[PDB]
């Protein structure tokens, strides 16, 4: 299927304009929410994780308490395969599900980092969401409650802007009025529709 590979730095508004995609009917494969999905409450992962390493892994609302199993990590670097082998196959095979089950024309694939791990060509598009570096840093601060300092070092551990911005088929910036970014995502939508007919022409 006709896979736009959608990228752009932390903070930038990836998971913003996903959405919009959505709202117009196209697949958005993610494995950030995939890999939250399996561990939601009532899940066997979820269980699996609470009768390894305690109650106290499950929130009284019932759902994975994360920052404690961050924790349990951070103090057992083992641990940290244990989770692979746990949650890897779960994610790929939710993966393959969304895949086979979607009906639409094409499917957006959030890819956090498409140009660091070197995927450019496995994608038949490129859509980057670009913002300023201070924009960046300020949202990130916001959502993720980092400091200034700690936003600009992950900055430093990803690509640049300038280097995202250059491999990007096309580029949406995520600022100014909301609605003019939602429209700009229903025109890319449809020069996507017009791609994949092509494609499939
Ligand atoms: N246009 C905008 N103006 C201000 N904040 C925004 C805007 N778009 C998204 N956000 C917020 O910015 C943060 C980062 O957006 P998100 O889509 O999660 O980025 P990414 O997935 O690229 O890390 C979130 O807290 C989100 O609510």
């Amino acid at each position: 299927t006709y896979t736009v590979a959608l990228t752009g730095g932390i903070g930038s508004g990836k998971s913003t304009v996903a959405d919009e995609f959505a709202h117009l009917g196209v697949t958005v494969i993610d494995a950030d929410i995939i890999a939250r999905q399996v561990v939601e409450p009532g899940t066997p992962a979820l269980l699996a994780i609470a009768e390894r390493f305690g109650p106290q892994m499950i929130n009284d609302d019932g759902s994975l308490n994360r920052r404690r199993l961050r924790e349990r990590i951070f103090a057992h670097s083992e641990d940290k395969a244990w989770l692979n082998a746990l949650l890897h196959p779960l994610i790929q095979q939710e993966t393959r599900r969304q895949m086979q089950a979607s009906t639409s024309p094409y499917l957006l694939w959030v890819v956090p980092l498409l140009v660091e791990n070197r995927l450019t060509d496995k994608a038949d598009r490129i859509l980057v969401v670009d913002v300023p570096k201070e924009t960046q840093i300020e949202r990130t601060i916001r959502r993720d409650g980092v400091s200034r300092e700690h936003a600009e070092h992950i900055l430093a551990a990803q690509a640049t802007r300038e280097q995202r911005l250059a491999a990007a088929d096309d580029v949406i910036e995520n600022m100014g009025s909301a609605d003019a970014v939602a429209s700009h995502v229903a025109r890319l939508h449809d020069k996507y529709l017009m791609l994949a007919s092509q494609a499939a022409s």
